[PDB]
C-alpha cells in the first residue's frame, strides 16, 4: 500500500490480515457501469444506495439488510454493501445475504489491498469492488483491477483529488468514484468534486459520492455530467427517500 499513517493504516493493516472465505458463487457478473448508462438512456435517475451499519462520519444505523436490499431493487441502480469491520460494522455475511436476495448491481466497498478480498468478493455475489487510490499504489491498483476483470468485473476506481484522478487515469479507469469527503479528514469539499468531474473524459462514468441529500444536488451534478449518484447515510436512515430523489 502507499505510506500511511493513522486510521487509514490502521484499516489497511487489519484488511491486509483479512481471512478469505471460502463459497460458489451462484449469480451471473451484473455490471454497475452497463446499467447506469442504461438508465441514463432511459433517463432515469440512476441511485447507489449504499449499506453501511457504521461509518466515521455518523451514528450507527442497525437495521435489516435484507430488507433494506429488497426495498432497494426497485429504484437503486444498484447497492454498495460495506464490508469492513472495524470501522463500518460490515461484514461478508451482509453481502452474502444481499447477493442472494437481488438481482441488481452490487459494489463490495472495502480497503481491497489483496486479491484474496477480490476472490471473497467474486464467490459472495458482488458484481464489482472499490479500488481506493488513496491506499494503493500505482503498481498495486494495476494489478488488482487486471485482477478483477479476470473475473469479468469492472471495479469502480475512487479519488478525492487531482493527484488520485490523474492515476485513476493513468490506469484506464472505465468508472471513477468521485468523493466529495476526505478519507483522512472527513471534510466535505463539493467545489473540488465538481472541479475533479469536469476533468474526466466523457466516456468514464462518473458516479458522484457523500454529502448528496437533495435532488437539486442532483440535477446539478447530472447537467455537469455525472452519471450516478451514491447516497449513504440519508438512505440508512430514511430508505423510502430514494422516491422522491429519482423523481
Ligand atoms: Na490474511
Ligand atoms: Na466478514
Amino acid at each position: 500500500p502507499r505510506y500511511l499513517k493513522g486510521a487509514l493504516k490502521d484499516v489497511v493493516q487489519l484488511s491486509l490480515r483479512r481471512p478469505s472465505l471460502r463459497a460458489s458463487r451462484q449469480r451471473p457478473i451484473i455490471s454497475l457501469r452497463e446499467r447506469i448508462l442504461e438508465f441514463n438512456k432511459r433517463n432515469i435517475t440512476a441511485i447507489i444506495a449504499v449499506y453501511k451499519r457504521k461509518s466515521p462520519s455518523g451514528l450507527d444505523v442497525e437495521r435489516d439488510p435484507i430488507e433494506y436490499a429488497k426495498f432497494m431493487e426497485r429504484y437503486a441502480v444498484g447497492l454498495v454493501i460495506l464490508t469492513e469491520e472495524k470501522y463500518f460494522n460490515g461484514s461478508y455475511e451482509d453481502l452474502r445475504k444481499i447477493a442472494s436476495s437481488v438481482s441488481i448491481p452490487i459494489l463490495m466497498w472495502d480497503f481491497i489491498v489483496k486479491e484474496s478480498q477480490i476472490d471473497d468478493a467474486y464467490n459472495l455475489g458482488a458484481d464489482t469492488v472499490s479500488l481506493i487510490v488513496k491506499i494503493l499504489t500505482e503498481r498495486e491498483l494495476e494489478s488488482l483491477l487486471e485482477y478483477a476483470r479476470s473475473y469479468g468485473m469492472e471495479p469502480a476506481i475512487v479519488i478525492n483529488d487531482e493527484e488520485d484522478l490523474d492515476i485513476a487515469l493513468r490506469i484506464g479507469a472505465r468508472i471513477i468514484i468521485i468523493s466529495s469527503r476526505d478519507l483522512e479528514t472527513l471534510e466535505i469539499n463539493k467545489e473540488n468534486q465538481r472541479k475533479l468531474i469536469s476533468m474526466i473524459p466523457s466516456n468514464v462514468v462518473k458516479v458522484a459520492a457523500s454529502g448528496i441529500s437533495e435532488r437539486n444536488e442532483i440535477e446539478e451534478l447530472r447537467k455537469l455530467g455525472v452519471n450516478a449518484f451514491e447516497i449513504g447515510s440519508s438512505l440508512m436512515r430514511n430508505p423510502e427517500k430514494i422516491k422522491e430523489l429519482i423523481l
